[PDB]
């Protein structure tokens, strides 16, 4: 669900506040998006989008609110490492590695401030 | 869902191996159930049966498989107590409350050991 993605945020990169830092970053980064991405993080969270839409055209998926990120799984965090427990179904498995590559990705993307608070309207 | 419930009972009495516990004891400790509960324990478990079944009928919950034992939430445990974590959707909650007053309701029942692995046929 959308407050365990936040940690798993946290868990990847200890230093962020994710709110802060990932949420209106680029074209992609906070809600819906257009466009092309910014730049590798940008092309994160769009790949993010993806995976959740995927997630809602799995037939057998029925999110309540029709959101995913309502959905509560089950994971560990382990020094920096994410872990999806194998134990989710197969819905919870699923949102729970969009999450979690998204963790991992943001933890990897070079961080441009210049593209947090994009003029999407105009770049995107 | 069900690994969840199965260590919530490991919270709240330290003691106990669930499965072999409280599995197949009574009438409705164990697959469906029938008759009237024989004591306290089983009349725990029933009301567990019931409140199953009265979460599959909240029409916005669709359990993976019908089965609300496949639904993860979150809770955690300390020193025997059992919480619901409150960002759960409604419908984890639902199964979470299901599952935590029915950890506390095992913790509180005698445990009578005629009871488990009764002759159902004949006794319910
Ligand atoms: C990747 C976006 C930011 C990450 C951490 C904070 C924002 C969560 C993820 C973006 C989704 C949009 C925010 C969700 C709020 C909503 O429920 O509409
Ligand atoms: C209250 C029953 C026992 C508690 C802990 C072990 C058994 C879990 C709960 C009973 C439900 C029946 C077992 C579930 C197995 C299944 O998925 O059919
Ligand atoms: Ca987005
Ligand atoms: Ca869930
Ligand atoms: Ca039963």
């Amino acid at each position: 669900a959308l407050w365990q993605f936040r940690s798993m945020i946290k868990c990847a990169i200890p230093g962020s506040h994710p709110l802060m830092d990932f949420n209106n970053y680029g074209c992609y980064c906070g809600l819906g998006g257009s466009g092309t991405p910014v730049d590798e993080l940008d092309r994160c969270c769009e790949t993010h989008d993806n995976c959740y839409r995927d997630a809602k055209n799995l037939d057998s998926c029925k999110f309540l609110v029709d959101n995913p990120y309502t959905e509560s799984y089950s994971y560990s965090c382990s020094n920096t490492e994410i872990t999806c427990n194998s134990k989710n179904n197969a819905c919870e498995a699923f949102i729970c590695n969009c999450d979690r590559n998204a963790a991992i990705c943001f933890s990897k993307a070079p961080y441009n401030k210049e593209h947090k608070n994009l003029d999407t309207k105009k770049y995107c």
